[PDB]
């Protein structure tokens, strides 16, 4: 993805769902995304035991002292499996600040240790100030379909990777 | 857990559920269990993301060439979160034979990568060829309640442990 482009091309990417429910109060726009794993841009399926990167590109229309990107994964039938954001997932505790006109890319990296099936991915962006509050600016809910093909043998929705000893 | 004791004391342990559904063909009995995490025996809850040991003790009434212990973890509303057995968890490494009268302990160790809340654990013992022909011997289904604690919950039920960076 290019930081010098601000066109909303999100809808053009592999896995995009026209069934997305987009909402938000405005002031920033999630204008693109990228998914990659094991050297492949937009792999047709994801799998466990390797990293996948989930990238979102945002253009900000105002200065904000604090911006918080987030991700959500649901089952195809709508069960919330896993959601996180920069406040929960970052090692550091510093606010991400932006200036009017800034274009930023946010990257969530995780091993997709889910059982085989289809899952729904969402990206969101919130912003605000410590002395006021945080507000959802753009939320692209259930906007990307993920096909998972497991690479380990396990049962249930998540591979907890147990060891075994006798 | 003592290998020289064969009394079925499973029902006396912390977290045991009288609501268990125990089933099986017989030939072995899961007679005890133990849970430990960070060196603490039977902690009142499991910390999210922390390695926890789940141990089961079995007495075998017959010789078996290939015994296969297993576990299941589910939510209260029946969502199947994770299951495995000795064969799957070890990627085919483990093959366990026993003689009549033997008492064995089996341990599954895993990071409890779950959100705060209550979960249902099962311990089972089966025998045979795991892929194609396995006889369930004693299956203690939804027999233990687990409590998971965290400081800050994420959204949902399973922790995929994402990292984060910005550009
Ligand atoms: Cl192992
Ligand atoms: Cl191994
Ligand atoms: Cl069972
Ligand atoms: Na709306
Ligand atoms: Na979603
Ligand atoms: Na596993
Ligand atoms: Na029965
Ligand atoms: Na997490």
């Amino acid at each position: 993805m290019s930081l010098d482009e601000i066109e909303d091309v999100y809808h053009t990417r592999p896995g995009y769902r026209p069934e997305e429910y987009r909402w938000g109060q405005g002031g920033a726009k999630i204008i693109d995304y990228h998914i990659q794993s094991a050297g492949v841009d937009f792999p047709p399926s994801l799998t466990g035991n390797q990293q996948t990167d989930f990238l979102m590109k945002v253009v900000f229309e105002y200065d904000f002292d604090c911006v918080v990107p987030g991700i959500l994964i649901k089952t195809l039938d709508g069960l919330f499996l896993y959601g996180t954001n920069s406040f929960l997932a970052s090692e550091g505790r510093e606010n991400i600040s932006v200036s009017r006109g800034d274009v930023r890319v946010f990257k969530f990296s995780l091993p997709v240790d889910l059982n085989s099936g289809d899952y729904l991915l969402s990206f969101g962006i919130s912003a605000g100030n410590p002395q006021t509050d945080m507000t959802p600016l753009d939320r692209r809910y259930d906007s990307i379909i993920l096909h998972v093909t497991k690479s380990m043998d396990f049962w249930g929705v998540i591979d907890l990777k147990s060891s075994f000893t006798s």
